[PDB]
């Protein structure tokens, strides 16, 4: 409907802002922990974290991960087409499959990937590499390209 494209604006909005934010935060060694929800498993992670229900931007998520606020502890949640909260608990998986030069953060998004069928991206604060996490696997320093082809199969809605 009007309702659909509308949904498929909001959806690419969304891609857009966070490879934007992540592809500035990589530059910047930024560590950066974004999960995108695509079911009801987040709704408990969600409460651990800062509510803030806020619009989608990238300057916001950039600004979320800057170290000099409460909001970048954690993980940032983006559900339905707000980012409902940043500073989220994300549990850490047990996998010794993953790899010992990756610390909390891609534990986290791994986990999460474990427990849920979230979206989960990772900008690491070390190496300035993007990963990316679902169903248990993770996709290590992933390309712009690559990056932005999951985020379109996986969170935009083919209809
Ligand atoms: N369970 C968790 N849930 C949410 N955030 C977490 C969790 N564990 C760690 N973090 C975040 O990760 C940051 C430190 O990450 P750490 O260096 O331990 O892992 P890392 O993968 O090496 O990160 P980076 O690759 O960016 O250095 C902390 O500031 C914290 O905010
Ligand atoms: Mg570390």
């Amino acid at each position: 409907s009007s309702y659909g494209s509308r949904i498929e604006r909001e959806q690419h909005h969304l891609i857009e802002s966070i490879e934007k934010s992540t592809q500035y935060m990589a530059k910047r060694r930024i560590g950066a922990l974004i999960s995108v929800a695509r079911d009801t498993g987040m709704d408990d992670y969600i409460e651990t974290g800062i509510p803030l229900n806020a619009k989608i931007s990238s300057q916001l998520l950039i600004n979320i991960f800057i170290p000099n606020t409460p909001l970048h502890d954690g993980a940032v949640i983006i559900k339905g087409n707000e980012i409902a909260s940043a500073a989220s608990y994300l549990p850490l998986s047990d996998s010794p499959f993953l790899s010992k030069e990756l610390g909390t953060r891609h534990r986290a998004a791994l986990g999460i990937s474990e427990v849920t069928d979230s979206i989960t991206i990772v900008v690491s604060e070390e190496t300035g590499g993007i990963s990316l996490t679902k169903g248990g696997e993770l996709f290590r320093d992933v390309s712009e390209e690559e990056l932005h082809k999951i985020l379109l199969k996986e969170l935009v809605t083919v209809t």
